[PDB]
C-alpha cells in the first residue's frame, strides 16, 4: 500500500526525469528487452492452442497478466532506484483536450512527442527518440526507430472519453463465456476493448500508433507500461466499487488459479493490488 | 541429492510406463506446451540482441539453462507422481550397436519408432504415435503429429560415440570468450557440438530428424528431455571431475549469460543452479 503510482500530469519535473532515467538504465543493463520479450512470447501462447486467446489478450488473464507485468517492472524499477513508481497516463482526461498531441506526457523530458510525417513519423524528441533509443523487432532482433502517429486511422481518431470509461465500470460480471473478444456484458472484454470494437484499451493502441499500434511490438513504447497502468487503475476501481471469471473450466491459463505463462504466478496471486504493495493516487 | 535419474536402458517395464503415463498427463493439463512455449521464447531473446546468442544455446547459458528447464520439468512430473524422475537417453552407448534404431528407447512400451516414411515420416509407434500426441508449430498453433527421420542427412548420419564424450571431458574450461559458437578449448562449445560441427549434442538432434531436428521446434518430441538429461549429467560428470573449475563467464559477458545474471525467460542464474545436488538429484553413476 505504499508505492504510490500517481497521474502522470500530477509528476513534478523531477519526477518525471527520475523515472525515465530508470527506464533508460533498465534498457542499458538488458532488463528492459525482458518485458518485451515476455509480452512477445505470451502472445504466443494460445490457450488452448489454435485459439483466438493468448496468456496476456483477447482472454481473462488480460487484467491480471498485465497486473503482474507491470509489478515486475516496477520492481525492477524500484531496485534501481526505490523512489520510482509506475505512473499512470489518464487518457480520459487527455481525450477532453482540444489536441490530446499537447498533453504534457508528451513533453520533451518525459514520453516525447509524436511521430515526424518526413522521418516517417519517426519519433524524434525526447528521451526515446530515435538515436537515443533502440527498438527490437517480432523476431527479438534489431529494428531501430520508434515511431508514433497520434490518430492516424478512421477506427481510434481519438482517444477514448470518460463517458467510454464509466460505462466500462457498470458491467456487473468480471467475465463471460467463452471468454475471447466476442465476451458480452464482460467487463474484461469491456475495457480490453473488442466490445463495437477497438474503444478504451485497444482504441489507444490505435490512437497512438507506431509501435503502439501493434500489440507484439508495442512495448517498445516505455508508455505502453503509462496506458497501462491505468488499464490496472480502472480494473482496481471496478474491484472496489463491486471477483475474477472463469473459476474453472476456463481454458487452461486463464481459470482462477492457473499459472499465467510466461510464469508461475496465477491470477489469484494477484487480484488485491494492494497486497501486491502498490496504490494508485485518488485512493 | 535423492532424486536419481536413471539410465534409460536401466528402467524398468513399469519404470517406462509411469514416466510415460506422468509425460501424457502434462500434455493434457496443458503444462507440456509450456515447456514448449519456455524454450522457443528463450531462442529469440538474443544476447545482446542482434547476436546469435540466445538464453538457452549458442552461448554459456546452454548448460545451465537447460539444468534448470530439467529441473522444473521433472518437479511437474513430481506433482503428478513423486516417484517419477527424469531418466537420461545415454546416446553414446546406442552409438555402438549396428544398428542404432535397435535401442530400447524407441520401443513401443517407451519413446515409440523411427517415422514412418509412407506418412511423411510421421511416427506412428508407441505412445506419442499420431493421433495420441499433437505437436505445436514455432507460432502456437497445431502441427500434424510427432515426426522422426533416424539418421537421415548426410552431416549427422551416425549418434556421437563415447570417445566423442571422453575428450570433451578432458577440456579444461567451462566456456571460453567470446562465448559464442566460435568458443575454442571450450567445455560447453564442445558439448553444444558446433565445431566441425554438428558433433555431440548438436549431432544428436540432427540424428533424430523431425521437430528434433530443428531446435526451436524440438521438445514437442519428448526425447528431447531424455536426450538433455544425458547432457545434463555428462556437464555433471565435467564439474566433478574438474573440481577447481567453475562457471565462465563470472561477469562481463553479455545479459543473460553471467554467473548471476537471470536466465530469461524466469529469474534463475547459472550460479543458482552451478550444484545438482543441491537441486535435489543425482545421476545413478554417481551411485
Amino acid at each position: 500500500k505504499y508505492r504510490v503510482r500517481k497521474n502522470v500530469l500530477h509528476l513534478t519535473d523531477t519526477e518525471k526525469r527520475d523515472f525515465v532515467r530508470t527506464v533508460l538504465i533498465l534498457k542499458e543493463k538488458g532488463i528492459y528487452d525482458r518485458y518485451i520479450a515476455w509480452h512477445g512470447a505470451a502472445g504466443k501462447f494460445h490457450t488452448p492452442p489454435g485459439s483466438d486467446r493468448n496468456a496476456a489478450h483477447m482472454s481473462s488473464a488480460f487484467l491480471p497478466w498485465h497486473r503482474e507485468y507491470l509489478l515486475r517492472f516496477e520492481r525492477d524499477l524500484q531496485s534501481i532506484n526505490p523512489e520510482v513508481t509506475l505512473p499512470y497516463w489518464e487518457w480520459e482526461t487527455d481525450a477532453q483536450m482540444q489536441d490530446p498531441s499537447q498533453s504534457q506526457i508528451w513533453s520533451a523530458d518525459f514520453m516525447g512527442g509524436n511521430g515526424n510525417p518526413i522521418k516517417d513519423f519517426i519519433v524524434d524528441t525526447g528521451p526515446f527518440a530515435a538515436g537515443r533509443w533502440t527498438t527490437i523487432d517480432e523476431q527479438g532482433n534489431p529494428s531501430g526507430g520508434l515511431k508514433r502517429n497520434f490518430g492516424a486511422t478512421k477506427e481510434a481518431p481519438t482517444l477514448p472519453t470518460r463517458d467510454d470509461v464509466l460505462n466500462a465500470l457498470k458491467i456487473t460480471q468480471y467475465d463471460t463465456p467463452p471468454w475471447d473478444m466476442t465476451s458480452q456484458n464482460s467487463f474484461r472484454n469491456q475495457l480490453e476493448g473488442f466490445i463495437n470494437g477497438p474503444q478504451l484499451h485497444n482504441r489507444v493502441h490505435r490512437w497512438v500508433g507506431g509501435q503502439m499500434g501493434v500489440v507484439p511490438t508495442a512495448p517498445n513504447d516505455p508508455v505502453y507500461f503509462l496506458h497501462h497502468a491505468n488499464v490496472d487503475r480502472i480494473w482496481a476501481v471496478w474491484q472496489i466499487i463491486h471477483n475474477y471469471q472463469p473459476m474453472k473450466n476456463g481454458p487452461f491459463g486463464q481459470n482462477f488459479r492457473d499459472p499465467m505463462y510466461p510464469w508461475n504466478t496465477t491470477p489469484e496471486d494477484v487480484m488485491n493490488h494492494r497486497k501486491l504493495g502498490y496504490v494508485y493516487d485518488i485512493e
